[PDB]
């Protein structure tokens, strides 16, 4: 019990994701080494993205944050 593992982004999707493929997003733990956000695609996929990139901050604006 306690101390469950956490989901962290150890790498990033390089090429910008088209919004129409995505449903929402959620931030990773601030304790993760690499600061990242996970985009949830409409297909169901979980994609790691670099929050420093303008395109991702754009998606963060346009998409709603989702709860786990």
């Amino acid at each position: 019990s306690w101390h469950r593992p956490d989901k962290c982004c150890l790498g990033y999707q390089k090429r910008p994701l088209p919004q129409v493929l995505l449903s929402s997003w959620y931030p990773t733990s601030q304790l993760c080494s690499k600061p990242g956000v996970i985009f949830l695609t409409k297909r169901g996929r979980q994609v790691c993205a670099d929050k420093s990139k303008d395109w991702v901050k754009k998606l963060m604006q346009q998409l709603p944050v989702t709860a786990r």
